[PDB]
């Protein structure tokens, strides 16, 4: 799959950005957070995610979505 930091996240939205290492940022909706403790990201978090077809239309969009580091704000 892929790692990335999360650049930006509307909680009160429920969706965000993340950044990837050379790529484009990838669309993530709080419906693609897997349940491990988190409804929502923070800019900062770092994540793991799979990217696949979506109806979004704001560029790539993550599913299957994990924190590996909650953000150290």
């Amino acid at each position: 799959m892929q790692k990335g930091r999360v650049k930006w996240f509307n909680a009160e939205k429920g969706y965000g950005f993340i950044e990837r290492e050379g790529d484009t940022d990838v669309f993530v909706h709080y419906t693609a957070i897997n349940a491990k403790g988190f409804r929502t990201l923070n800019e900062g978090d770092i994540v793991t995610f799979d990217v696949e077809p979506g109806r979004n239309g704001k560029g790539p969009q993550a599913v299957n979505v994990t924190v590996v580091e909650p953000a150290r704000r």
